[PDB]
């Protein structure tokens, strides 16, 4: 019952250094294959209060060996671009906007890797995802190369492959653990729809000491070591069983083509 997800990594590079190595890309896949199988050793970092919640999502990934035409592929496309940064607007996902077109989203997880990503408001971001159900054309996840894999251009604290884990979590229908409140909303008001992830005010960054309480979720505090938080790679180490439920519903539903 392991879902094996073929991955295509679209390296979109402007400078040569952004044309990241296979080894860097491979190292990422290797991470995904730990994190999504609860085989990451740092799962030991899970607070004992939550140690029974940790999920094996039962998903593995591999770089596609056949391209959408059935030709052999390394599963990595490399596209030179004159674009200097991409944004959540998905310019990276189209050849026409200086990126690389998605492969069929029902058959591959598209991962675009580019050097710089900005949010709509121009904030530097590490990655972004498209949740299930969106158009195939932009389906997948984008991760900046410096936050991709565990070697090459990957730089701490985003050098343990967790940006992709986090974003693929979104790709698998998981929401930020803190519920993504808008600044004007009560920070305890929104839910990630997952019961076993404690109600959490805001994203955590860096690596909070446990417990990091918010939203009166003491004594245990935020499950900030959940991949759906914003903590540093080394700090997030788990999906919950409740998240697995969502992931399974994703795989059984919008993404059942992967089954
Ligand atoms: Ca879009
Ligand atoms: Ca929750
Ligand atoms: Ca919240
Ligand atoms: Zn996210």
């Amino acid at each position: 019952e392991i879902v094996k997800i073929p991955v295509v990594v679209h390296v979109v590079w402007n400078e040569e250094e952004e044309n990241i190595s296979d080894a860097q890309i491979q190292s990422q896949i290797d991470i995904l294959n730990k994190d999504f199988r609860k085989l990451n050793s740092d799962v030991s970092q899970v607070p004992s209060v939550w140690s029974n919640l940790i999920a094996d999502l039962g998903i593995e990934f591999f770089l596609a060996t056949k391209d959408p035409n059935g030709n052999q592929t390394t599963g990595i496309t490399r596209t030179q671009t004159s674009v200097t940064f991409f944004t959540t607007s998905d310019e990276v996902k189209f050849a026409s906007s200086g990126g690389e077109d998605a492969w069929p989203a029902d058959r591959y997880l598209n991962i675009w890797v580019c050097h710089v990503l900005k949010s709509e408001i121009g904030q530097d971001i590490l990655g972004y995802a498209q949740f299930p159900g969106g158009p195939a054309e932009t389906d997948g996840v984008v991760i900046v190369d410096a936050a991709f894999g565990t070697t090459g251009t990957a730089l701490p604290p985003f050098d343990k492959g967790r940006t992709a884990t986090h974003e693929i979590g979104h790709w698998l229908n998981l929401y930020h653990i803190w519920g993504d409140e808008l600044r004007f909303e009560d920070p305890c008001s929104r839910s990630d729809e997952v019961d076993d992830t404690p109600n959490q005010a805001d994203p955590n960054f860096g690596c909070p000491s446990y417990p990091h309480v918010s939203c009166s979720n003491g004594p245990n505090g935020d499950m900030f070591m959940n991949y759906c938080d914003y903590v540093d790679d080394k700090c997030m180490v788990m999906f919950t069983q409740g998240q697995a439920t969502r992931v399974n519903a994703c795989l059984d539903g919008p993404r059942s083509s992967f089954l």
